[PDB]
Parts: structure tokens; C-alpha cells; sequence
């Protein structure tokens, strides 16, 4: 069963845009999205229609670059490492949720990977 997605909106937090956020949006994010492996992270897994009612027991702090993509497009984030923590959450909870050598952990390190490639090297301010 489903808890609520995480917000992508919250008008207590304060908003920032940074050149590093924005390209964390139009560089990074945008270019993960297209990976042939990046189908399973584009939105909040969805237990009831995938049959995991574990999912939610052993994942506390769910998250995916659908979240991810509208956080940016709010300017959700007060900074890029913030963001960055985010997608960091997200390979973790497959890790924790999964195994080593699963079809989906492979998925996961191949996007991590490229995930890192491009935030090695982040514009200035
Ligand atoms: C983040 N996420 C998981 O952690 C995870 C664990 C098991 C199953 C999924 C996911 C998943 C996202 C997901 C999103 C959309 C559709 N389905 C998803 N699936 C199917 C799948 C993907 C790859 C391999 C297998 C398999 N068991 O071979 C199954």
C-alpha cells in the first residue's frame, strides 16, 4: 500500500536558484532521464501496482528523479548538494531495498556512475 509521494512544494522552505542547480536540471537529470536504464527511477515506486508491500516497510525516505525533476522545477532546493543528496537517497534505497547482482541493482550502478560523472564538475557561481 501507498504512502503519499515525497513534496515537491513547500512554501515554509525558502527557494534558491543556483547556476549549479539549474544545471543539475538541465545537464544532469535531463540527460540520466534518457538512459536506457533510468525507467525504473522516473517516479515514486508504486507498491500496490508492482506487488512489493515490503517496499515501503524497509524504504523510510523514498525518492526518484520524478520528485527530483519537480523539486528542481520549483526551485524546491536551496542548494545543489542538497539536490545531490536526493539522488544520492534514491541509489542507496535501491542498495537497501535489493541486492547485490539484482537485475536492478545493476541498473542502479550504471546510473550512479554516470550520476557522478557529471556532477565531478559543476559550474561556478
Ligand atoms: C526502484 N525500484 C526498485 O528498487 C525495485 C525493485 C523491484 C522491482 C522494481 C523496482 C524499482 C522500480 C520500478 C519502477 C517501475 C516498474 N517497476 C519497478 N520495478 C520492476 C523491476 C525492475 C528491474 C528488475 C526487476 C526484477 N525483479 O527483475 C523488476
Amino acid at each position: 500500500m501507498n504512502p503519499p509521494p515525497p513534496e515537491t512544494s513547500n512554501p515554509n522552505k525558502p527557494k534558491r536558484q543556483t547556476n549549479q542547480l539549474q544545471y543539475l536540471l538541465r545537464v544532469v537529470l535531463k540527460t540520466l532521464w534518457k538512459h536506457q536504464f533510468a525507467w525504473p527511477f522516473q517516479q515514486p515506486v508504486d507498491a500496490v501496482k508492482l506487488n512489493l508491500p515490503d517496499y515501503y516497510k524497509i524504504i523510510k525516505t523514498p525518492m526518484d528523479m520524478g520528485t527530483i525533476k519537480k523539486r528542481l522545477e520549483n526551485n524546491y532546493y536551496w542548494n545543489a548538494q542538497e539536490c545531490i543528496q536526493d539522488f544520492n537517497t534514491m541509489f542507496t534505497n535501491c542498495y537497501i531495498y535489493n541486492k547485490p547482482g539484482d537485475d536492478i541493482v545493476l541498473m542502479a550502478e550504471a546510473l550512479e556512475k554516470l550520476f557522478l560523472q557529471k556532477i565531478n564538475e559543476l559550474p561556478t557561481e
